[PDB]
């Protein structure tokens, strides 16, 4: 049992000072240390009255295969970075060995992230997601738009899942993504939802990530169209939208991006059991725009990073200073606020892990970070945490300190 | 005389492989190595092909006074802002000591910045400006708009103004700053520019900064109000803006910030020896919105950071990459280019220093930064070098290796 007393506990929702956190691999009380020696007399304090303490991140979209990109995928324009990513895939992937995932998930540790949904295309990252001590969920993605051949892509996702099933622990759940509405037959993504029905798996898809997506699922036209006849041989998009949306409403699912998405379609998310990935500087960086949060406000949403594939950094503070950047017209103290709590008790809530939350009863995954000098208003304390924020000073999953530096369950 | 031979050079204009670049103060010639070497035989060639050679960026725009700030003035809201500066300043400024001005432009030499624009409002950052071997235009502010005092505020600016003048050197020159067209009186100003006149000055001003400026400027209403009311004890503006501005009509004059200006204001700008200064981060933390860029496509800008009384750094890496981020429709690769271009060539031309290009003739005044890792696409360089870049390897001012580390002229 440890107590640590910093400046100040985000809680994320609330800014508590004058009381200190009891944990073991929960959160066990929150109160004076005065009194919480009384319940825990075998809980050393610590004090540390120039640091903060907050829960972990969740950064609940990343591809981990593609963590050795670092300017060969084509940014600025998705369909030209959709066709670098498959003109690429073959030579960046063989570069990310284990070494390079280890690397990826103990900088994803080191900078306050404490839980991930990996989305997984070719299983490579199952190791590495087993052994780290990252809370993961672990999506299966299923890709295929070609009748002909979704036989042999269900094969390989069904293969994929139960690879990943066998390891589920409290750090590790195995669940089912859908690349998006364009790329997957409705029959095959039927049938991979079938199987998250099944073993009530969470659900990823990306959906309406761009325009080009938006018009070709709406008219079969725009920069999608010359994509699919070169590439697919396909002259028209094979799911209605509506029919795709559909096969969603019985499960707990992870719409990333939406960027572009329409009323009917929100409205229509915003009745199942669904959450909004939100990841503005891939929405950014990839000539995509930005999510017009506003307009989602039916839905609860949490903030990702997506992958090295179309971002500079998996740091969720940089990621949370560029969504401060692209919806600039959100007033900072207040929209740091929403940032933090979004990043924490959201993601964690997408995903399905219990965290996200400095409160008794939640798994004590937590960050220690520094305070900001020369603070005049407490208020003002989730935008200055953001700002000069790169790296906590610990990092806690489980009550366990694996940044003090232990990377592996 | 030395060679360097990176991977490429950014002119900022323009990319260039397969070419070195002969420097001594100055740059004497662009050519391969082959050709340089016989024409400078006493030139060491250094081979760098794992980097890239840029200009040194110019940061024409912020307020040194101020470096102590981290968390104590009020961002998300213009006025409360204005409120913390008058509240804090007291306490601010005598904790920026020498030590304080010192570290705070080394830090500016180290990420890539070789020239910037000081606004000094108290000449408490003259000593570490005329020490710093950062090239200096070194802007003395006026401020007052009660007539009743003028005297005393022009006193106070002109002894700055001739404290400074005695300092004059290629890497140090005396200017004028007005502070804006709300808080200085029109006779205060026009005494404070015919001293730049006289001395052929450049002259900086902060122009249409806020919307509570322009309300107040254009209806004698809105938020600023309270504040004249309560501070001042002013009913009405003290200036009106047409007027105002044609004050500028005969100077070299950096108009800074310029979020809120009027069709009719930047049709005028337009027809002066004017740039405008572009400070992203700084108008979005203090709730100012964002520049529109194509509305002053009629005038040559130029990026910088402000002080540290509004940004939480003076890094333009940082300042670029929000820029990318408050802009985000703005597609990536070229917008790259140009923000490149803007934070070198532009802010260069701005200060009238001879610099901001890699180009024969002028300063050896250069950057020597990693080249980012997997490059398939030279004319995305420009974004990567944004992204992934935090400081350079090595900087030169005047030909001379500044950091390698040498801040003092
Ligand atoms: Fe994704
Ligand atoms: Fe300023
Ligand atoms: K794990
Ligand atoms: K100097």
């Amino acid at each position: 049992m440890r107590i640590i007393k910093p400046f100040a506990i985000l809680t994320p929702q609330t800014i508590i000072q004058d009381k200190a956190v009891a944990f073991d691999k929960k959160i066990e009380a929150i109160d004076t240390v005065e009194n919480l020696i009384k319940k825990y007399p075998n809980a050393a304090v610590e004090h540390d009255e120039n640091s903060l303490l907050l829960p972990g991140f969740a950064n609940p979209h990343l591809h981990l295969e593609f963590s050795a990109n670092k300017a060969t995928l084509q940014y600025g324009d998705f369909i030209p970075w959709l066709y670098s990513v498959i003109r690429h895939r073959e030579d960046l992937l063989p570069l990310c060995d284990g070494a390079c995932l280890e690397q990826t998930l103990s900088s994803i540790i080191q900078t306050g992230t404490t839980a991930i949904g990996a989305i997984s295309s070719y299983g490579e990252d199952l190791q590495a997601c087993i052994d780290s001590a990252l809370k993961v969920v672990y999506f299966n993605e299923v890709i295929g738009s070609n009748a002909a051949t979704a036989d042999v892509m269900y094969a390989s996702f069904l293969e994929r899942f139960h690879q990943s099933k066998k390891h589920e622990n409290e750090r590790f759940k195995a669940a089912v993504a859908i690349h998006s509405p364009y790329s997957v037959h409705y029959i095959l993504a039927k049938r991979a939802l079938d199987i998250a029905k099944k073993y009530g798996s969470l659900v990823s898809v990306h959906f309406m990530e761009s325009r080009a997506e938006r018009e070709w699922l709406d008219k079969g036209s725009g920069e999608f169209a010359k994509f699919f006849k070169e590439f697919l041989n396909q002259t028209r998009p094979v799911n209605d939208t509506k029919s795709f949306l559909e096969l969603f409403k019985e499960l707990h699912t992870l719409f990333v991006h939406m960027v572009w998405a329409n009323e009917e379609e929100i409205q229509t998310i915003a009745s199942y059991n669904a959450h909004i990935i939100h990841c503005p500087i891939s929405n950014r960086l990839l000539g995509n725009g930005v999510l017009d949060l506003e307009k989602i406000k039916s839905i609860p949403y949490a903030i990702a990073t997506d992958g090295l594939s179309s971002n500079y950094s998996l740091n969720m503070y940089e990621e949370l200073k560029a969504a401060l950047f692209v919806h600039p017209n959100k007033e900072a103290t207040t929209f740091a606020k929403e940032l933090i709590i979004r990043a924490t008790k959201a993601g964690y809530d997408a995903l399905g892990f219990e965290g996200g939350e400095i409160a008794v009863g939640k798994d004590a995954d937590m960050q220690l970070i520094d305070l900001p000098e020369g603070l005049t208003n407490v208020e003002d304390l989730y935008l200055h945490v953001i700002l000069h924020t790169t790296k906590p000073k610990k990092v806690y999953i489980q009550g366990e300190e694996h940044v003090r530096n232990l990377y592996f369950q």
